[PDB]
């Protein structure tokens, strides 16, 4: 492949070490980088690297390479996953992106339930909001860059070591039975009309904010658990809409109605949701 001066990092420059995303991404791993920065190159960053496993095809090459070319084009963003750099030049494709150390969102909220399980760290009602708040942002970013995200979840949104939420898994471009790692079926955050019409727009990424919420509020809950794909078409058809969460306030649950809009173009943009979530997050308690 074409060395890219922009992105080029010396292969001697990246320590190795254990795998990461469940096998969920691809081939990822924990890395050491010396000297990412030009500017200070004696300091190490913690950073995640995506490879080709042993029996990769020829098309999961064009895919790896394919969603590296759309994080340079698409550029930087706080509440997303960043690309850092890649080893391209004299051994297997090596792409460098930021590292969060907390994990995804969904695993993040489910270790912070209140005890049955007995955690070290819970979350107030502030916190809950402003995690809303920066997956809008992020999403908002996104949308800016004519960037469809297509499965926007909490388990493609990725906590750091700050706290900080990235969306993850934006670069790439459907079985609607195949299951998540985790044993969830995708097809429930979808919006009606990507899932009947295949029809994907930044609307039906709103569609699937509102389900992200729904996440949020109930910790890392599970939509429609026990729900078949064919139960769940019915269910849409028929215009069914998930009950409000407990310790969920009336107005952010009329915003998650307002993401499930059976009109995609009566949904709100990120642009609104960021605006309203950002008032809101002033608003809301820290105390619990
Ligand atoms: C070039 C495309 O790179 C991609 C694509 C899709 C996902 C990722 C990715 C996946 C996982 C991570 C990650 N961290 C983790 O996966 C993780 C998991 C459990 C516990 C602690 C950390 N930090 N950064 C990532 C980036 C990288
Ligand atoms: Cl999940």
């Amino acid at each position: 492949l074409p060395e890219d001066p922009r992105w080029e990092l010396p292969r001697d420059r990246l320590v190795l070490g254990k795998p990461l995303g469940e096998g969920a991404f691809g081939q990822v791993v924990l890395a050491e980088a010396i000297g990412l920065d030009k500017d200070k190159p004696n300091r190490v960053t913690k950073v995640a690297v995506k490879m080709l496993k042993s029996d990769a095809t020829e098309k999961d090459l064009s895919d790896l390479i394919s969603e590296m070319e759309m994080m340079k084009m698409i550029g930087k963003h706080k509440n997303i996953i960043n690309l850092l750099g890649a080893c391209t030049q004299d051994g297997p494709l090596y792409v460098i992106v930021e590292y969060a150390s907390k994990g995804n969102l969904r695993e993040y909220l489910q270790a912070r339930r209140p005890p049955g399980h007995n955690p070290e760290e819970q979350l107030s009602s502030k916190d809950l909001v402003s995690c809303a708040y920066q997956v809008a942002r992020g999403m908002e970013y996104l949308a800016s860059k004519k960037c469809i995200h297509r499965d926007l979840a909490a388990r493609n949104v990725l906590v750091t070591e700050d706290n900080v939420m990235k969306i993850a898994d934006f670069g790439l471009a459907i079985d609607y039975y195949k299951k998540t790692t985790n044993g969830r079926l995708p097809v429930k955050w979808m919006a009606p009309e990507a899932l009947f019409d295949r029809i994907y727009t930044h609307q039906s990424d709103v569609w699937s904010f509102g389900v992200l919420l729904w996440e949020i509020f109930t910790l890392g809950g599970s939509p429609y658990p026990g729900v078949p794909v064919e139960e769940l078409f019915k269910l849409l058809k028929e215009g069914h809409r998930m009950d409000k969460p407990s310790n969920c306030t009336n107005e952010l649950y009329m915003m998650m109605r307002d993401c499930w809009h059976a009109v995609p173009s009566q949904r709100p943009t990120f642009k609104q949701l960021v605006e309203d979530l950002d008032r809101i997050v002033a608003l809301t308690s820290n105390q619990e």
